[PDB]
């Protein structure tokens, strides 16, 4: 499929190996077993075939570090970030390769109460900087929002009594609940928020590379992505 331009060809001749920064603990998206894994690792492999590019993976714990590596040029692109308007004056995001609704996760009960989403007057954990936060507070004006370092720790606060609920993507909620918290937490309901979008990212000046990545993603079908995403449920 993809039709690269002559400038994009040149860029690939000069950069046969592209450095990709990823978050260390952003499962089921990016993770390290210490082989790189997760949904985004399999996507980047499909993109290797589409582009002919070799990818060198650099893992970091925090998004601030991942962004500092892009700004210094030590990394050429990010393998997975949540698209976030607050980041757009510094970063470009590719077309998303995951778009997924948000849910609320609560402690298990024999009862599945109808008011689990009554966040007004309750304490809700999210990942620090989560794009969901501003929005969440515009809804639920009287929700008390607390932040955590990564999905696992957000989930851990609820399992601990430290929060009433955690807000996360359906994908990430299913993964942590079924694998690290079976019998302790559960997806209580869907939330009305717009879906999280997971994309690649570069700095804003990175013309050729981002155009290459968008054409290469465009040529990945939804069925190919669903085969990968369905294995992390």
């Amino acid at each position: 499929h993809p039709a690269y331009s002559a400038r994009e060809q040149q860029w690939m001749a000069d950069h046969p190996v592209v450095k990709v920064a990823v978050l260390n603990l952003f499962a089921p998206f990016t993770l390290f077993r210490e082989q790189f894994g997760g949904i985004s690792a399999a996507v980047l492999q499909l993109l290797q075939l589409r582009t002919g590019l070799d990818f060198e993976i650099i893992g970091v714990d925090t998004v601030e570090e991942l962004i500092a590596k892009l700004r210094s040029g030590e990394a050429d692109m990010a393998g997975a970030l949540e698209v976030n308007s607050a980041r757009e004056s510094f970063l470009s995001f590719s077309r998303p390769y995951v778009r997924n609704g948000m849910v609320i996760v609560t402690r298990q009960d024999p009862d599945a109460p109808v008011d689990a989403d009554h966040l007004d007057g309750r304490t809700v954990a999210l990942v620090r900087n989560s794009a969901a936060i501003p929005l969440l507070q515009r809804r639920y004006p009287q929700a008390k929002v607390v932040t955590a370092d990564n999905p696992s720790e957000a989930m851990l606060m609820v399992a601990n009594g430290q929060a009433d609920a955690v807000v996360e993507t359906q994908i990430s909620a299913s993964y942590y609940v079924n694998r690290y918290f079976a019998g302790k937490l559960r997806i209580a309901s869907a939330l009305d928020l717009p879906p999280a979008e997971i994309a690649l990212a570069t700095t804003r000046g990175q013309t050729e590379l981002m155009s290459i990545l968008n054409k290469a993603l465009y040529s990945i079908s939804n069925d190919e992505l669903a085969s990968i995403i369905s294995r992390w449920r």
